[PDB]
């Protein structure tokens, strides 16, 4: 259902965003 | 429609949070 | 309901990580 | 899986996603 395919591709954004913290993270160690 | 239409909004603002990660991404670049 | 209302709980946290993505960026150029 | 649980499993996440920030502030002070 619509509600709950908009709830997946959030669960994906938020993968992506900590994707992206640990590349800062990665960053600030380097 | 109020649900996803909140939920749409959500994923506009994560959208532009991942936006602005790869702009600290770019000020971190060695 | 619950879920406007959760949603919104959602919302407030993603404003706040925003702010400090702001002041991040603030921080890195100073 | 049930709407509830899944939002407040959002909420978990940006609270940890808030916290990684937090460090990361604290990080370009000190």
């Amino acid at each position: 259902g619509e509600i709950q395919k908009q709830l997946k591709e959030i669960q994906k954004q938020l993968k992506e965003i900590q994707w992206q913290l640990k590349e800062i993270q990665k960053q600030l160690k380097g």
